Parts: C-alpha cells; structure tokens; sequence
C-alpha cells in the first residue's frame, strides 16, 4: 500500500484492479491532471543495485525505446515510492488476447480466419519494429498481447499491441532469459541464439493458434516436442490452405525457414488484412 501523499495517490485516482502478480498488481487509474485512463502496475520495489533491479529497469528501458510504435504498448512513466516500483502504461480496454480467448472459449467461440489474419498482421508489424531496433521480445504469447477497441467519431477499430516487455533483449545477446515454455522455440531452449528474432515468429504463430481456438499448449513432453518438429496444434476450425501454410512455416524447426517479421507483414495472405 501507498502513502496518501504518494505520487500514485495524489496524481491518480485508482479504479478497478485489472491484474495480479506474485509481488504486485495492476490498476485501471485516472490521472487527475489529464483525465485519461492508464494501467498502472505497482510491484514491490526491487532491491537497489540488484540483478532484480536490472531486470526491472530493462523493461522500462524497452518501453522507452519501443513504445512509440502503434503495435507496441505505450509507456508514459515509471517511478519508485513507498517500497513500490510503478509503471504507468496505456490502458488497453480489451484486455489481453488471453482474456479475449478465454471470453471466446466461455461462449464456445474463437477468432475466425479474418480476425486471425488481422492479429497476425498487427503483431507482426510490432515484431518488425522490435527486430528493426535490434531487440527481440522473447515472450510473445496471448497474455502479453493487448487489445484496444476504439471508436473514431468523425472519420471522413481493433488494435493489437505487444506488451509485457520484461523479456526484451538485444539480438546479439549471449545470455537470454527464456520466455513461456508453451511458446518457446526449441533452438532457444538449446541455447542456440543465432536467430533470436525467429523465436518470436515461432511464438507468434502459436499465439495465433491459441486465438483460433486450440486447446491448452503443452509446457513439456512429447506433444511439446511434436510441435517443435513443426506440427501445428489442432484447432476447432478449417482455415484456408494458404493461411495454414503460413502458420506452419512460422513454426518450422529450422528458424531460417520461418518468415522474418518483414516477410510476414508483406505476405500475400495478409494483404487481405491491410
Ligand atoms: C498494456 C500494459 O502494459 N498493461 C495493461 C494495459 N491494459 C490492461 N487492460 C485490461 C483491461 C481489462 C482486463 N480484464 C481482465 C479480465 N476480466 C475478466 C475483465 C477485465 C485486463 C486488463 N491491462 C494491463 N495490464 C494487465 C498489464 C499492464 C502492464 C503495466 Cl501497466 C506495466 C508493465 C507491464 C504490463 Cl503488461
Ligand atoms: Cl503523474
Ligand atoms: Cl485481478
Ligand atoms: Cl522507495
Ligand atoms: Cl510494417
Ligand atoms: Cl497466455
Ligand atoms: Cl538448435
Ligand atoms: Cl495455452
Ligand atoms: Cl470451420
Ligand atoms: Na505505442
């Protein structure tokens, strides 16, 4: 809890809690001076000078570098007070893709093919930017993709944004902190980091597979290995042959054969979503 003269309490009116972690939570808040809603994550402050601090500050640094892109979550501010570290990001009104999937699942639905191409194109724009900046996300998965649904009053919209930049690292990085095992490419687990950007492409394909209604992905075991041999998880729908082949080459066992994020966004299959 924060003090009543904290920056957090004075400058923001806290609304709804919107997420929870081990040592923190996320609130939907209004900033009093501008009237706009933000997501503010407040976590226990990492020990100053520690490796945990290093990892926390890397996230903020990634945000500061990447957050200008239209398909990466905007960052506004970060600070520390009351033994908490705070990050104020844009609030995304549709929650994460994991939340949108779970809502879909509850009503016996899924993203249909046109929605999946839209997802894939938009997050791939996101990755193209990240990779152009010599960075890799390393943790692409539905819970780290955020959704904003907007209405434009005076046109003469659903946006997917990459968030949770806590695993972002540079392309040539010799150590890599692995992301979610359900989405982790085999080469990264083996500690081959020659083609890091293609680990994000792999994770994105599996993320679109989850959007498309696949069952829970394995964290380990024979099914996990089967996926890493290049076999797509089963989905409860029949997608076009061309779109299925895009997804499948995105999980190719050789990273070099997976599309770049650039090739991805230029792909003829996704021209229908442009
Ligand atoms: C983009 C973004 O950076 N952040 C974000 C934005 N917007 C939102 N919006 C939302 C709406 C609604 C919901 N749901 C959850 C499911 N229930 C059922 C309804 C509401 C959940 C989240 N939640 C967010 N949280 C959960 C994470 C947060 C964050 C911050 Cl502030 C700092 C560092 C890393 C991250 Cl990932
Ligand atoms: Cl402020
Ligand atoms: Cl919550
Ligand atoms: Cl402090
Ligand atoms: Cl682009
Ligand atoms: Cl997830
Ligand atoms: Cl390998
Ligand atoms: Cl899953
Ligand atoms: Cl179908
Ligand atoms: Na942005």
């Amino acid at each position: 809890a924060m003090g009543m003269k904290s920056r957090y309490t004075t400058e923001f009116h806290e609304l709804e809690k919107i997420g929870s972690g081990e040592f923190g939570s996320v609130f939907k808040c209004v900033k009093r001076l501008d009237g706009c809603i933000y997501a503010i994550k407040r976590s226990k402050k990492p020990l100053a000078g520690s490796v945990d601090e290093q990892n926390a500050l890397r996230e903020v640094y990634a945000h500061a570098v990447l957050g200008q892109h239209s398909h990466v979550v905007r960052y506004f501010s970060a600070w520390a007070e009351d033994d908490h570290m705070l990050i104020q990001n844009e609030y995304c009104n549709g929650g994460s893709l994991a939340d949108a999937i779970s809502e879909n699942y509850r009503i016996m639905s899924y993203f249909k093919e046109a929605e999946l191409k839209d997802l894939l194109l938009q997050v791939g724009r996101g990755l193209r930017y990240i990779h152009s900046m010599s960075l890799v996300h390393m943790d692409i998965k539905p819970s780290n993709i955020f959704i904003s649904r907007t209405s434009i009053p005076n046109a003469a919209k659903v946006m997917f944004k990459i968030g949770d930049l806590g695993h972002v690292t540079r392309i040539s990085s010799p150590q890599v902190e692995e992301g979610d095992s359900r989405f982790l490419a085999n080469e990264v687990l083996q500690e081959n980091y020659t083609h890091l950007p293609k680990a994000d492409i792999f994770a994105l394909a599996l993320t679109v597979v989850c959007a498309a209604g696949a069952e829970p992905l394995p964290r380990n075991g024979d099914q996990w290995h089967e996926i890493r041999q290049g076999r797509l998880p089963r989905i409860p729908q029949v997608l076009s042959q061309e779109f299925t082949e895009l997804l499948k080459v995105m999980i190719h066992p050789d990273p070099e054969r997976r599309p770049s994020a650039m090739a991805l966004v230029k792909h003829s299959v996704l021209l229908s979503a442009s």
